[PDB]
């Protein structure tokens, strides 16, 4: 098991570059049992676990899950695609979103 800090010291923030998080994930093999940790200041960002469509269009309403208090720690316990976005402001629209593929432990 591996523990990942989404974004690095950049943490979970509004990116200057729209592909930042695509870049951060790349080269990482997320497996079942691994844990993602999103760090941010209270109210400045958040985490909503969404479907692929909601991910693509940045739909904030009807999350699978939604978390607001800062480290949001999520364990990956199923194989397959997982999508996360920040619903605060225009953050998702400018790239604060994460797409990963979880494989076996
Ligand atoms: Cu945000």
């Amino acid at each position: 098991m591996e523990d990942y800090d989404v974004g690095g010291d950049m943490e979970w923030k509004r990116p200057s570059d729209p592909k930042f998080y695509i870049t951060w994930a790349t080269g990482k093999t997320f497996r079942v049992g691994d844990e993602l940790e999103f760090d941010f200041a209270a109210g400045m960002h958040d985490v909503a676990v969404v479907t692929k469509d909601a991910f693509d269009n940045c739909k904030k309403e009807n999350p699978i899950s939604h978390m607001t208090t800062p480290p949001v720690k999520i364990m990956l316990n199923t194989t397959g695609p997982q999508y996360y976005i920040c619903t605060v402001g225009d953050h998702c629209r400018v790239g604060q979103k994460l797409s990963i593929n979880v494989v076996g432990a």
